[PDB]
């Protein structure tokens, strides 16, 4: 009767690297926790198999394609394996950063002004009747694929058409006001909000190449006030239930200069290496890597 | 040689016994537009093999729970095997009245009035400050779990309220109460980038009318409005879109369906062939835009 784990690590994405070690990390709080848990590079094992090999329940610990967007959660749903994260609809919605804006919006809840493009659009329109659509966003703004690559940056109008033909590769494409930073990230553990964490990035993005960039630097407690933490904590608790978001995840945030904060998007399944965000702010919360895993697997049925 | 097509049917979701002949049906037209199809009661077959069986592509022909909602959609998107119909987003996004709603207000698209009620506030709350929640809404009301007739209710006075509730909650976390629209329905299948002729459907015995009896213009501006609505949650391939009328005429947004059913005797075959298809084309078009 007690249960035999999956720990899915690895897998085909390009951030397999990261997830072997996430997948290493997990495993071993877990066998510290006396979980029954076991490896499994996805990879080189098919997750359509899981329930033959013997597994009762399935601690996901892959990233990007595959692993977070809803396709593993819809294999595991086949095979009525519970798993740890949040479910279909919320991990693939994630993904999309134009439904999450969307949603978000309809909530009230608050999102950097924007502009979003379809491609028939993008082919109607006049290039200087393009600049005319995102005026009202002043300056400077972020141009980015709905779903990194093709994300850049624009200072004044002329430089604008170049960012909007890369981009479009990719029928949806966003058109935001740039925010003065900084970033912020906030976990969540079930229904618990844990400390946030302020992210300077070496310079600009914090894209893709900044989570293998040895610069990045992290600070928790990320220096806010508690009162702009207290509204942070309630405002990353509401967007994440704003997606459907259960079990676990990490909420990214972005201040402006007026000082308020602006949602960037909703992780679900994030970095478990000793050096990642949530193990960060689950130490500072006063959880030890190994009760935090054994958490997160609890938090599954 | 020649691509090995699956038509997925059956199952075993209540709709089980709609599948069938609406697989039946698929598997019919696409043998005679020249495919080589196969039957897969899905019941008997676990998806999971599709492909160690050899299958190339994939239709689409189940309903409900398992088939719609984006889970059948992720193990294939696993097998890498192309399907008919809207991904994994889009399929599951669809079953969640609530965010499919907020979705299409933050677009600007027209949805009726209605509140959201979570269980926490539920339990919190009095039956009578419940009642002054939705009082704006009017009467009377339809009150419906969020996820996908299973414990939706009309409630007809403020004193009914309360049941109702009691009833959605037992089915989920999430409640709609929304403001009744005195009708027709209209249903409007999608196709690819094309808007097949819209159908009205006559409550009672229901009756179902092609074409609707909608002027051109009306007609017209549904087509857009269902495009957008449709466009508006990331579907593709096909599907149909519900929409309702108030008593001036406006339209409202119901839902998208994202497997619609195929029988003989289905919404979206009376369109095509209103559209100038028969149900082989029409099944042929569907799998063409798998890839
Ligand atoms: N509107 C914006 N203003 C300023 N910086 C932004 C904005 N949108 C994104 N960023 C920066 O770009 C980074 C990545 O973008 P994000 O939307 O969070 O998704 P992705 O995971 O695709 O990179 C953020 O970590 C942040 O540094
Ligand atoms: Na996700
Ligand atoms: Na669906
Ligand atoms: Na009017």
């Amino acid at each position: 009767m007690a249960e035999k784990v999956a720990v899915l690590l690895g897998g085909t994405s390009a951030e397999r690297e990261v997830s072997l070690l996430s997948g290493q990390a997990v495993l071993a709080g877990l066998k510290e926790a006396g979980i029954d848990a076991y490896g499994v590079d996805t990879k080189d094992f098919p997750v359509t198999q899981l329930k033959e090999q013997g597994f009762d329940k399935v601690f996901i610990a892959l990233h990007g394609r595959g692993g977070e967007d809803g396709t593993l959660q819809g294999v595991l749903e086949f095979l009525q394996l519970p798993y740890t994260g949040s479910g279909v609809m919320a991990s693939a919605l994630t993904m999309d950063k134009l439904r999450t804006k969307l949603v978000w919006q309809a909530l009230g809840l608050p999102i950097s002004p924007y502009v979003a493009l379809n491609r028939q659009q993008f082919e109607t329109l006049s290039p200087e009747e393009l600049v005319a659509c995102v005026a009202k966003l002043g300056l400077p703004l972020i141009v980015k694929p709905s779903h990194s690559v093709g994300m850049s940056k624009v200072d004044h109008a002329s430089e604008l058409q170049k960012a909007l033909v890369e981009a479009f590769q990719d029928s949806d494409v966003l058109i935001e006001k740039w925010l003065s930073g900084p970033e912020f990230t906030v976990a969540i553990l079930g229904d618990e909000v844990l400390p946030s964490i302020r992210i300077q990035p070496p310079g600009v993005f914090y894209d893709y190449d900044a989570k293998l960039s040895d610069k990045t630097q992290y600070f928790c407690p990320s220096g806010l006030s508690d009162e702009s933490e207290q509204q942070l904590a309630a405002l990353a608790l509401q967007a994440y239930h704003a997606l459907d978001c259960s079990g676990w995840g990490r909420v990214d945030v972005m201040q402006d200069r007026d000082g308020h904060f602006y949602l960037l998007e909703v992780n679900t399944s994030p970095g478990m290496t000793s050096h990642s965000l949530v193990p960060m702010a689950a130490r500072q919360y006063g959880l030890s890597f190994s009760q935090l895993v054994a958490r997160i697997l609890m938090l599954a049925d």
